[PDB]
C-alpha cells in the first residue's frame, strides 16, 4: 500500500511464474481506488490486458483497448496519446510486463519514470525481467536444467536425437517463421505433432494448444502459456535495424543474439509447477546486450521527443536504458505540420515510426505518396521475384520504389499488401 505515493518508482521483480497479473495486480488497483488515486494500469500486449479486465473484475475500471478513476489501455494508446495534441493527470502508472522493447513501451516508461521523477506520480514496474537485466537464467518454482546444445535452425535428415526421443511438450523459439516450418515439418515427417504460432495466431492455432494434443509449438515470439515441460531456444532473433548509410534505411537482419530478458522470458516458460520436476531448457547461443542499432531505441526516443511535457523540458528514457543511444533531447522532435504528418503516418497508415518520421521530417504531407515511387532504381521491392507494382487511385500503374526503405513494410506478404495499398492511396 505504501508504494503508491508520489515519487516512488518501484519494480516488482517477480520472478516468472508467479501469477504478478492474476494475484498482485488486483490487490494493488484496491489499494489505488482505495487511497482515491488517478490510475493508469498499461498492458504491453493483445492479450494481456484482457486478462488483466478479467483480474479486476467487482472494480471500477475503464478499458480503452463514466466515474471510475482506473483506467487499463496498452503501452502504446499511452503513448500515441501523449504526442498528439488530446492525457489524465495520472498519480499512479502501474505497468504489467515492464520488459517489452517495443518503441511505445520504452518511449511509455521513460514519460512516466520522467514523472516519476518530477514528484508528479507513483509507478510500478512488474516484470520478471527489469530493464538492466542480465541474467538469462533466473528464479523458478521447479529447478530448470539448462542445457548448452547446438539446436537446428532447418530440417535435419539425421542427428539430434534428443530432440524426437523426448516424450513431453516442447516449445521451440525459432529465428524465422520460414525456419519455423521446415523445422515443423520436419517434425511432423517424425510423427510429432506440431503447432506453429506465429501470426496464424488467433487463428485456429492460438487455442489449438489447450486441446493440448501437440508435441511441439513452434514460435518466433512474445514470452500465455502452454502444457510444455522443455524449451528450445536458438537464443537468436531476427531485429529491425537502422543502417544510417544512404538517405538512411532500416533492415531485417541475419538472426541476431537475443537478450538475457528474452532468453529469461523464454526459459521462463517452463519450471513453473513446483510438483513437476525435470524441465528442461535448451539454448543454443549466447545473449547480448549490444544492440544500440535496434530501430527501436531511436524510435522511442523520436517518440519521446515528440511528447510535450509542462517544464519545458523533454522527457527522458527510464534510467537503464538511457545508454541505449545518446542524441540531444528534442532532436527528433516535429512542430506544427510536420508533427500533424507524422501523427497521421502512425495512426491511419501504421507506418513504423523510423519511416513516419522520415517522410513527415522531410516535409511530405500524409496524402502525398510520390515517396513511395520516386526513390532511386535500387529501392525496387520485390516479391516472389519480380518487382511491385499497383494501379494508383488516378490510374497510374507505378513500380513501388519508395525514397526509403523500412524492412518491415515489404516483411510478409501481408505487411507488403497493406503498404501497397498505402502506397495506391486506398
Amino acid at each position: 500500500p505504501n508504494m503508491l505515493r508520489k515519487r516512488q518508482m518501484t519494480v516488482l521483480d517477480l520472478h516468472p511464474g508467479s501469477g504478478k497479473t492474476r494475484k498482485i495486480l488486483p490487490q494493488i488497483i484496491k489499494d489505488a481506488i482505495q487511497q482515491r488515486l488517478r490510475t493508469a494500469v498499461l498492458a504491453p500486449t493483445r492479450v494481456v490486458a484482457a486478462e488483466m479486465a478479467e483480474a479486476l473484475r467487482g472494480l471500477p475500471v475503464r478499458y480503452q483497448t463514466g466515474n471510475e478513476i482506473v483506467d487499463v489501455m496498452c503501452h502504446a494508446t499511452l503513448t500515441h496519446r501523449l504526442m498528439s495534441p488530446n492525457v489524465p493527470n495520472y498519480n499512479l502508472f502501474v505497468m504489467d510486463e515492464a520488459h517489452f522493447t517495443d518503441p511505445a513501451s520504452i518511449a511509455a516508461r521513460g514519460y512516466i519514470a520522467t514523472k516519476v521523477e518530477l514528484g508528479e506520480a507513483a509507478a510500478i514496474f512488474m516484470t520478471a525481467t527489469p530493464p538492466g537485466t542480465t541474467d538469462p537464467f533466473p528464479d523458478s518454482n521447479a529447478p530448470i536444467h539448462d542445457l548448452q546444445d547446438e539446436i537446428p535452425d532447418r530440417a535435419w535428415s539425421s542427428g539430434y536425437e534428443w530432440i524426437t526421443e523426448y516424450a513431453g511438450k516442447t516449445v521451440w523459439f525459432v529465428a524465422s517463421v520460414k525456419m519455423g516450418n521446415e523445422i515443423a515439418m520436419c517434425l511432423q515427417r517424425a510423427g510429432k505433432k506440431v503447432i506453429q504460432l506465429n501470426r496464424k495466431s488467433y487463428d485456429t492455432e492460438y487455442p489449438k494448444c489447450k486441446n493440448g494434443d501437440w508435441d511441439f509449438v513452434i514460435t518466433t515470439d512474445i514470452s500465455a502459456n502452454f502444457g510444455a515441460s522443455r524449451v528450445i531456444d536458438c537464443r537468436k532473433s531476427v531485429k529491425p535495424t537502422i543502417l544510417e548509410e544512404g538517405e538512411g534505411r532500416v533492415i531485417l537482419g541475419n538472426p541476431s543474439p537475443i537478450t538475457s530478458a528474452s532468453a529469461a522470458q523464454r526459459r521462463g516458460r517452463v519450471g513453473r509447477n513446483p510438483n513437476q520436476v525435470g524441465d528442461e531448457y535448451h539454448y543454443g547461443g549466447a545473449t547480448s546486450e549490444d544492440d544500440s542499432n535496434l530501430a527501436h531505441w531511436t524510435e522511442a526516443k523520436i517518440m519521446l521527443d515528440n511528447i510535450h511535457m509542462p517544464n519545458g523540458l523533454v522527457a527522458q528514457l527510464y534510467g537503464p536504458e538511457r545508454e541505449k543511444a545518446f542524441t540531444m533531447d528534442g532532436e527528433y522532435r516535429l512542430r506544427g505540420e510536420e508533427k500533424k504528418n507524422f501523427l497521421e503516418l502512425l495512426r491511419t497508415a501504421d507506418l513504423p515510426v523510423w519511416l513516419a518520421y522520415k517522410v513527415a521530417s522531410n516535409g511530405i504531407q500524409y496524402t502525398d505518396r510520390k515517396w513511395c515511387f520516386d526513390g532511386p532504381r535500387t529501392n525496387a521491392i520485390l516479391e516472389d521475384n519480380i518487382e511491385v507494382e499497383i494501379v494508383t487511385r488516378m490510374g497510374e500503374r507505378k513500380i513501388l520504389k519508395p525514397r526509403w526503405l523500412d524492412a518491415r513494410v515489404y516483411a510478409d506478404h501481408q505487411a507488403l499488401k497493406w503498404f501497397k495499398d498505402f502506397a495506391a492511396g486506398k
